[PDB]
């Protein structure tokens, strides 16, 4: 997907340092401390809707059939610059009634954005 | 996830079928006849980083203070389709991204 720069204006990622002192999550957190997690923002005007940078997915072509043709259910849904794929990442945790835990957590690190 | 209702209004499933002989796609879309589609639909007020970024956009800090959090798909499933090539060669594809399964906020 399409990386946020100098005059880009449309749905893009950008970087998101996560440190987990900052939101107090450090009590429990054992390791990595922080992480770069990035976000998405942008437009996502009617001609990339529900497209993931050069692409566009099965589903999002069938809900673009009705929007292109204003067709009630889907006309009225509006477009959201949103990650549109994650990847998980290793973390050392106290568990409650685990107490200490090692394990990928899913859906932690924004890889790419797109607009629903 | 949840599902709509018509009574829940925070974030949820909509089933919603899609028959391909109704938007004309059967004349390259062999297999199957249609499918549940479905949508994303309501108010968004669970991903550890929705989660993450929740925080920070309480916290009224302003990477994410004026974000806006959508309902959208969070899980998406495949589907087995056959159709026509460009070839015209009926090919049997796992197709990825056809279902939503899971809706959640961002």
């Amino acid at each position: 997907g399409l990386e946020c720069d100098g005059k880009v204006n449309i749905c893009c990622k950008k970087q998101f340092f996560v440190s987990f002192k900052d939101i107090g999550w450090n009590d429990w957190i054992i390791a990595p401390s922080g992480y770069h997690a990035n976000y998405c923002e942008g437009e996502c005007p009617s001609h990339i809707a529900g497209t993931s940078g050069s692409s566009l997915s099965f589903h999002s072509t069938v809900i673009n059939h009705y929007r292109m043709r204003g067709h009630s259910p889907f006309a009225n849904l509006k477009s959201c610059c949103v990650p549109t794929k994650l990847r998980p990442m290793s973390m050392l945790y106290y568990d409650d009634g685990q107490n200490i835990i090692k394990k990928d957590i899913q859906n932690m690190i924004v890889e790419e954005c797109g607009c629903s």
